[PDB]
């Protein structure tokens, strides 16, 4: 390669053809049941769009939740696509999905699009989507406190080889005072106070599930006020239970910091907000637990640059994705550029956070084009400096970014 | 449209031809008197340039204020345009105004530029400028605590139909301790305590001025430390008087948060600074007062992204403009993109904040070019996804952004 | 200048031809000895690359520090250049230096690059590098608390006309409890108690060193928690000694704010982190000490915009460079644009912070190209407004930005 033009095609092709390992989604293996969502109506009722439609429609939130799935979908399509152009990232995403499946957004024929999905099955749509989105591996969010999901694990169900488990623990860490009673009901003899017994039982709880799911990592989403150390249930659990168990099983600990839950409870999953967090807690964890691995992603735009700098300090920290409110072109671009400039290729640029199966298509299509453009710029800079990049080196670097860095980290 | 080039021309045409409603300025109906500032000398002595010239000139701030308007204008012209290239946004803006008026910056003939304004009346210039800037409606900042402005309203003088009033309340909310003495002198018997009597009289004051002004909204500028609820005069006035009255008359409450007043007293209007604010008070107001409408713009760059996320949570929140220190190309661009990507077209991209008539020319010229660029990108992305946008839908979306969204919100 | 194409040509040439005054580096006049670091092995072992290589290599940090300079350099070359493409800014910089020296990165022949340096003397390489990077003046960081540097000064060493001293005081201001003992060891009779006697001896220490080094400014790097006034050694020493001495000798005070030292002790120089600081202390200093001059650069991305706004308020504030974690293309670009949009040309866009002689080549090459682009955009915008910029004015502006603004400020 010795031309930006030539470089551009080589990079775009390597990126496009590179099978993706999506290390954080809200999808489930087909055999887990209806817990796996898919089709155009599910795409249109994605909570991102529920929030956006409420800024326009005169239909009360109560009434909205009272409508059927199809009715909610019809309202959103009309309000966000017909009455106004679907220029938002979330709306754009729905279109990218339709087009990717072979459907044509030009006609705006929602009924015809729907007819497409009605024909196929879950296992069938999964194969097609994973093919079209070029995703080889999907990491789920497995929460044992969720009855709809725990039932499948207790039944001995196993996800197919393309889906990996990740032990989600928000209820345990953030709501211990209520959750402790559920552990007791499950036979985990935790006591009123934090003593040897409570510690051991919570650890047994973690180990039992690690044994059941064989998770690639344990995870938790945290508030902007997250601090560590801390004399709170969360602080003690992390210190006395999670970290020791994680080290023993060499399992990474994923922290998604910055979410302020339910600032608008009526909106349900669309009612969460964001706040800038202190880096002190993460800094402490990284330094004081050198034998533990940490995967981190933050919600606030204002935490992104310093998070990158922290990654420069600690190799036991792997930063990943452009999470939630960060998953917009303007932010993805600035984040990926800051990350590559200070970390080279030693990071995971993105995850889809897909809640609806088809999203894998747009999530990866929208991000890959931006990442490819960033790569082209960086490769070109060193080419201009006289360096010679081979297509094989490109495919290698791209492989690390979209798949290898993750598996290498989880080990 | 089926090509970026084609799209670009149709988008730019739609943006340029769309009549603008400037929902926040410091301009006054021409019949109000000299408070309506205009001409090249007023543009050159805009406080933005006073701050900039003071970074170069050897002239003391005292000596500067002692100079006549023409002398100050002369100094600023020589210091910021001749001794160094006028590359700053504020300086660039002055040139943009001259050009729009038919004058030629190439000559740098300040004397000739001045001759242009001397042969014109204020009403004439108003028609000229509003025409050039394609501004159909101007929202003023009317402060009933200023003796001069108070005259116009008490005399029953109505403003030009193109100008709308906005009840500014900074003295009341931020300086109650000193303002209460004037409220009493005006017939509003507020006590030195916050009893029912005082509460009722403040409401009466607001109610009376809403009747006299028929404002599109009530407004206040707040410091980075703004909090709510709060046991202070401002906190009690907002809770017990402003919100109740605003809800009863269904008029929005505009909050411009982030200004740290007079960090450099000697600079006058040019001595204000900025600070990041907590989103807690705004979040509280939105959630706890669903029957009230809120217009918000923040001064800190670091508050922009989270403000957008907050708008996603509450439909009774309408964010607007790129205020003051945010009114620069680099910031206008990132802000507008973040806003459209997460809010689609459900927001008001800009306002001029013009203190001098002519500024409407450059403020909107400089902002429309950027907004057009963003729209082109967003339209092209969905266009690439197979969606087809009609030129009529473009005019519709452009109308919402530059005018409809505001009037719709103020109801 | 007719077209943007013609404009770009004249701007690029002026920027490239303009001799640079690098107002902050960690280089020393060659006659000072081996403390002046140079050659490819030094470039490769720059702490920026030590941090980066530790994110990839299996070699422990202890084993790394135990390796020879050559072995460390071989490791870094293989890990960051061969096993992965050298796309990070720091790695790209190493290549740019190689190319600028006439070597060829295409061969990846590290053994051959090393031969180029095995010949030359320090004096020759200084002449070579300064000519290539077109740097006419280099400001050093002279720390009288470092035993080695101190001996040179006490024994009469003077830098040649191309190098200027800057009195660095971190140990005095940030570690006074440890430093007071050393002051006493040097004849400065400070008491354990902070009183008039101690104040006078610290003032005498500063005076003696100002006289010995004839520094262009006194400097210190500060933590994100920096505040002023403050009841602490730093607060008292700045108030009682530094500011009065600086005013008396009319010497500016350079504050580099935002570094959190040694968050990862084992990484040595590569173990410092970043944090956002309050602007309160800087605002206070500028306002209350109008007779003192302050040079400021901040480490947090989130402090940049407000720092610019503060410069608009105070002429005794000169902001400079894109420091450390800010010295990446994505950040340099946004910072430089915000600065010019709000300050025109009244600022110092960059400094190299070079710790290794050859870095001057890449630091200035990478920054000049970015600064050139910003200038082209800004000049083009006013050209489109009708203004006509001459090539002489362009050369003047470029001279101000890269050299004149500094000498003028510290004059
Ligand atoms: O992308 C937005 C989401 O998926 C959130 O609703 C979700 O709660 C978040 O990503 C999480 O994993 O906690
Ligand atoms: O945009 C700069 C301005 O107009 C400020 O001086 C003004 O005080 C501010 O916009 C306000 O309305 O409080
Ligand atoms: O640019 C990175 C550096 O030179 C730092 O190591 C250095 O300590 C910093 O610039 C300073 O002068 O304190
Ligand atoms: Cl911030
Ligand atoms: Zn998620
Ligand atoms: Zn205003
Ligand atoms: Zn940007
Ligand atoms: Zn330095």
């Amino acid at each position: 390669i010795n031309s930006r033009e030539v470089l551009a095609e080589k990079v775009k092709n390597a990126v496009n053809n590179q099978p993706v390992t999506d290390m954080h989604t809200h999808l489930f293996s087909p055999n887990f049941g209806e817990i796996l969502l898919w089709d155009i109506d599910e795409l249109l009722t994605y909570h991102y769009l529920v929030a956006e439609v409420m800024r326009w429609t005169d239909v009360s939130i109560e009434a909205f939740w009272a409508m059927s799935k199809r009715e909610q979908a019809d309202l959103i399509w009309e309000e966000l696509f017909i009455k106004r152009s679907p220029v938002s990232e979330a709306c754009r995403g729905v279109l990218t999905c339709l087009q990717g499946l072979g459907l044509d957004p030009a006609t705006r024929d929602l009924q015809v699009y729907r007819e497409y999905f009605a024909k196929k099955t879950s296992e069938e749509q999964v194969d097609t989507v994973l093919q079209l989105a070029n995703v080889s591996d999907v990491v789920m969010t497995n929460d044992p406190f969720d009855d709809n999901e725990r039932i499948s694990w207790l039944e001995g169900k196993q996800p197919d080889s393309r889906f990996h488990a990740a032990l989600r623990l928000d209820p345990l860490l953030n709501e211990y005072e209520q959750t402790k009673h559920r552990l007791r009901d499950w036979g985990y003899k935790v006591n009123d106070e934090w003593n040897e017994g409570s510690i051991q039982e919570v650890k047994r709880f973690l180990t039992d599930w690690i044994e059941r799911m064989d998770p690639v990592y344990m995870a938790v989403s945290l508030p902007p006020t997250f601090s560590f150390p801390e004399e709170s249930n969360r602080g003690r659990i992390i210190r006395d239970c999670l970290l020791p168990v994680a080290e023993k099983h060499n399992i990474p600990f994923a922290m998604m910091i910055g979410v302020k839950k339910r600032v608008h409870p009526a909106l349900g999953d669309a009612g969460d907000f964001v706040g800038k967090a202190s880096m002190d807690g993460v800094e402490h964890l990284l330094r004081e637990y050198p034998n533990n691995k940490f995967l981190v992603t933050m919600l606030s735009r204002e935490n992104q640059h310093e998070l990158v700098v922290l990654a420069r300090k600690f190799s036991n920290l792997m930063i990943f994705g452009c999470w939630w409110f960060m998953n917009n072109p303007e932010i993805i671009n600035e984040m990926t550029r800051m990350r590559m400039e200070m970390l080279g290729t030693s990071f995971i640029p993105q995850h889809s956070d897909a809640r609806v199966l088809e999203q894998l298509i747009y999530k990866w299509h929208h991000s890959k084009s931006i990442i490819a453009e960033v790569l082209i710029d960086k490769y070109d800079d060193i080419l201009q400096a006289g360096w010679e990049v081979t297509e094989e080196e490109i495919k290698r670097d791209v492989a690390d970014l979209f798949s290898r860095n993750f598996w290498r980290f989880v080990g």
